[PDB]
């Protein structure tokens, strides 16, 4: 955790071990750029950063005035910072392009803290930083005290909901099991003081939740299936809001088998459900004024003799009849089961995540999630809160022709589309089969297959987890809230 | 079970019910070549093999003046011979370019290996007529170096028989289990110490990355970790031999295609190696003491195996990420060189059944030496091809070497790239190999020769005992100097 | 290009712009570390460069104490200087066997200079032209500029090389290959002939030919033989190059993964014609012959094809069972004729196998041929020269593996596993019994290009082979 003091003086009188400033599209002309002339004579002109030895400056340039370039610059500047030996680094206040001062302290901060992260627990190698604290001189680089307080504390409770998520996917697929992520949301109920209820695979039999069982049949001897449900309840609720995700927590494609180049990374699948239990943690501590639910179906979805096949056809929760006809087809099958159990809360609001489909990364690129529903609204409250939060979104459009092709001629929907085009979309509509009609118009999935683990640093994410979700949902649910 | 008979007597005096004559680069000219006229009746020109029916004389070519292609050409006849009803064939003794001994070890031994096919599962099994090779002691071109030689040949035959019946054994019999019971009757042969561990002592020892791989198939065929010991009453050096005992390979999660999935049951060839070298070197009495470690299980598919994405710590420590799990024995691997290192050894040389880049480079006939010590690979590579085997050294780099690293782990299973997998996997090992060893440790990756699916040389479809002759060498050759 | 000034004087009254001090094993001891606490203060242990800005001082970090690994660092240290605004550097002499030290020293620090950026609109200028060398040593005249004129001609023939293989397959025609000879031809006032299919047709090349058959009518084929005749020859060696300008691999096409790069399958045609411009201005005393044959292999309706027996210069017949196999019908005419000019040494240059990039890594060419004296001279002197060699072993099976039931030989292996020595045993057919002995086949389908940086090496082409031929060359004459 990198601790960041609040202080009232000048960035000038602040003192630390070494200083941080921003160029924002080569600007060098501010009273901060201590000596313009090094930086000429060894041609930096504000890409990427720069170190001024002699004045312990670090300079972090920032392309255009953009709230979302100053958070990746401020986490480049950590990143950069945490190598070295200084044991802090003072930083004044910026107030890029987004109100505005308030989101752009969330990014600085949000932006300084997320620079530390990276999962090294198994390096042998790895160091603890001298990099301790950002002094946060509360000057403007162009009432501030409060808005910096009220940024301070997101970025905190952000920074470890968003870190919780990530150790959770990144954690290898041996220990991070269903049993392990139940025992994580179960340290998230107590820290929070949360409702929790952990339920097995004679739970889902007794409720008929045989989609989601076929999925675990493979490997229930060995990791037993757990559905995941997270209580908060403030006294103070305006929505009853339900957080529904696949917590796959390896996908190997069942008896449709993955090729080699594909399985790995699978340990993410849990991606959904992970950034589900993170997201019950920074609700509850932001004190958001709504009842809040997180639903996670946890399951390995393996080969073996007892696996579900191509051919099955699964009785739902809801009662349609689903046709199998490819077992790398699962997300959607526990989603399915975990959805009715969902609805039968009577949310006002349900959002699912999913890592679902390969086609969504293949159509929108690894670094954005998809957004589907019916209700445009809602779709687009999700879309504008998580643009702003500084995740990369993008609406899908259903149609009927799409909605065509997960017909089946032996049962009442198929896993699978007949089509190799449009798979994001197709896999939305099968969940829409279990959607009930009077939910409809309150119901967003959202597809973060690609950029819930992503093998490269990029933005605020190191390689590997990113924690994709947790922001955007967060921003849409105070959104949501500040209407209601 | 060809028995060789020495006598001193001339090869016209000696009596057999047959007799072969090896006729080398096509010089039909010798006293041995009884009716030259009936050869050139039949257009025989020395390729291969001819029967001169009236005079029961197996002519054998030789192309060129060289004691391997004399190894294979005895290999031939006797093949050849065990077809037919004589019970006996007498032979004369040949020098070829090499001496003398090397040339005898080389008939005795090429004459012996005749007789081996692996037809244990025909119906049709015919028990062979031919039992005995007379060798007349009189020069084509000497009773003590036939004396060694016969003794080496004994001992190799059997040796290497050992190693080929265990390697053709399938999978469903050849069980981890199985390699210790032919390791427990080797030791109990020799008077060897012999240790079997199995999956408690394993976790006891945070043998993780050789756990890893067993994961899959424990509840059916647990896995062994088999631990010979040689102790000779004077012990020049203390010599570890390491083996990949996988009795089965599927690629577990990151399973293989059935093409390449079939000959599998062979990828226990390094520990196969391990056990019959252990037998020639004891009956040998060579002046060392010899540890045989034998990491032994299958690499199955299932609900509990192990994945791309885990992270293994090994027992030396450093962490693993799995990427693909057909990259299976390097883990086993990784584990019974750390404990072999715990021995203490002079030597340590590993045998594997590694990669198919090592055989896409190399071809199936020749196996690859890695390591640091250009004196030792040097030795083992000499040693090897004057024993008849066909190897290469191949070359580490610095280029190569990071290729391996890991973003999130202290190595990686596999190479970001498709290329310079034999060697890469030999850096995987290195990792492993303490500082203190990395200069007495060699890698053999004998995942070409090992198994192949056609009769070459002296070896029979199937398994060829690859490594156990080259070890031999390598060790004789070894203790000459200490 | 990166000038080197050699001046009589010590480090530390050396004038330039900056400087470049090397830390060999993390030893930082040295009177040339002017500011240590900087170091230490800012976490510099010697792994890559680190630049003090108050003393404009580089520091390059040397691993070990390797004459190899110094190579490696004082290319890097030059990349580094490259896009910085110094005019000058001024360095040391170190000694990682002075003379050894010197050719990588001043080998390493103008290779530093070169990438392929030609087609790069944002290219510009480099500021750094000169590295001025104290002659003063770390822990000589004489042997500076002996490693100097090394290092200038080197260089030289190395960026010929890697401009040649980099420029793309639409530009770098066989005709454009022979203006490239014709252009060292005319430095080094060499001999020059450049035949054309009409010569192949005379000759009976039919192999060559047929590789050419899609593309005659769009690149005709060109048959470069370049010479130098110096004024006394202790040696006669031919040079043979595949110079396939373009490889999609012909009716049996290449997948879009790997036919990307094959603009690189002249890699030891380009080779050759910088060996000749290396060896004449080192005015080695060999009479060299390079042989370059030059042709794309294309896909069209007058593509040779799976199925077509060809005849051989040599006499032999060829079953073609895979088009892609067509650098080796280049080279067995090639071959033919550069034996036909009665060498005492042959050696041949080719991006031939994939197997050999498997076997060996991308880094790494294979050495093979039936003398062991002339591989084993071969590979250690080309090890000095600091490229990675190895040998790969012929054995009688793999030699039947390519064995045709209608023709004298195939074109390939009737098996998946060991086909670069199977190549390498296709040209053994075409090598007649009295200049076996003489002959070296080098495999460089690995580091003639590699899509990453790495040693001395830019993205892309890295001239393999010259510097390694070059030693061999040299070493060779050493002993006659
Ligand atoms: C078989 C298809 C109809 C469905 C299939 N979907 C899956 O395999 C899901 O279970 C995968 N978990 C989808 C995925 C892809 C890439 C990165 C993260 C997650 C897909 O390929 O999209
Ligand atoms: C996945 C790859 C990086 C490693 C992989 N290696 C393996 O599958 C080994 O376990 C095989 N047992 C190696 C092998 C290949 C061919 C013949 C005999 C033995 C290989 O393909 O070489
Ligand atoms: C068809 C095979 C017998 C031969 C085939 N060889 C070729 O395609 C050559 O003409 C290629 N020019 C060899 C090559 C491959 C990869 C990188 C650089 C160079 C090969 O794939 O090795
Ligand atoms: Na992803
Ligand atoms: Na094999
Ligand atoms: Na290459
Ligand atoms: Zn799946
Ligand atoms: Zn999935
Ligand atoms: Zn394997
Ligand atoms: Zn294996
Ligand atoms: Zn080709
Ligand atoms: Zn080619």
């Amino acid at each position: 955790m990198l601790k960041i003091k609040l202080e009232k003086t000048t960035f000038e009188n602040a003192k630390a071990e070494c200083s941080l400033v921003f160029i924002i599209n080569k600007d060098f002309s501010h009273a901060w750029v201590k000596n313009k002339e090094l930086l000429e004579t060894f041609k930096y002109e504000g890409e990427g950063v720069f170190l001024d030895q002699e004045n312990k400056i670090l300079y972090a340039g920032v392309k255009e005035d953009d709230v979302h370039l100053l958070r990746e610059s401020a986490c480049l500047a950590v990143r950069t910072l945490k190598k070295l030996a200084f044991k802090s680094v003072k930083v004044g206040v910026y107030t890029c392009g987004a109100n505005a001062l308030l989101e752009n302290l969330k990014a600085l901060f949000l932006g300084l803290k997320l620079g530390l992260y990276e999962y090294d627990t198994f390096k042998s190698n790895k160091k603890e930083s001298v990099l301790k604290e950002a002094i946060v001189a509360l000057e403007l680089h162009k009432s501030l005290e409060k808005s910096a307080k009220e940024a301070l504390k997101y970025a905190e409770i952000m920074t470890e909901s968003l870190n919780i998520v990530k150790d959770l996917v990144n954690t290898p697929p041996m220990i991070g099991t269903p049993v392990y992520m139940a025992e994580v949301a179960q340290k998230v109920a107590k820290e929070n003081h949360l409702e929790i209820h952990v339920h097995d695979e004679k739970f889902l039999e007794e409720k008929k939740m045989n989609a989601f069982l076929a999925v675990n049949k493979a490997s229930l001897s060995v990791n037993p299936p757990r559905l995941i449900h997270l209580v908060y309840k403030p006294k103070k609720a305006k929505k009853k809001i339900a957080l529904v995700g696949k917590g796959l927590t390896y996908d190997c494609g069942g008896l449709s088998l993955k090729p080699a180049d594909y399985m790995v990374t699978m340990k993410a699948d849990k991606g959904g459900g992970s950034a589900v239990i993170g997201l019950l943690n920074a609700l509850a501590k932001l004190g958001v004024e709504a009842e809040v639910h997180g639903i996670i179906g946890a399951t390995e979805n393996m080969i073996g003799p007892a696996a579900y096949k191509p051919d099955d056809i699964l009785i739902s929760k809801e009662g349609k009849s689903i046709e199998v006809r490819n077992t790398d087809a699962e997300g959607r099958l526990v989603l399915a089961d975990c959805l009715s159990y969902a609805q039968d809360l009577n949310p006002d609001v349900i959002v699912d995540f999913a890592t679902l489909t390969g086609a969504c990364v293949v159509g929108l690129g690894e670094f954005t999630s998809a957004i589907m529903g019916h209700n445009e609204e809602l779709k687009n409250l999700f879309e504008t809160s998580g643009l702003e939060s500084g995740e990369l979104l993008a609406k899908l459009p259903f149609n009927r022709h799409l909605k065509k092709l997960i017909e089946s001629k032996i049962a009442d929907v198929c896993n699978i589309s007949s089509s190799r085009y449009g798979g994001a979309i197709t896999a939305g509509l099968f969940l829409n089969e279990f959607i009930r009609d009077e939910f409809k118009d309150k119901w967003l999935h959202i597809d973060i297959a690609g950029p819930a683990y992503v093998e490269k640093e990029w933005d605020v994410n190191s390689f590997g987890a990113s924690g994709a979700g947790v922001r955007a949902c967060t921003a849409f649910v105070e959104e949501l809230l500040k209407k209601a």
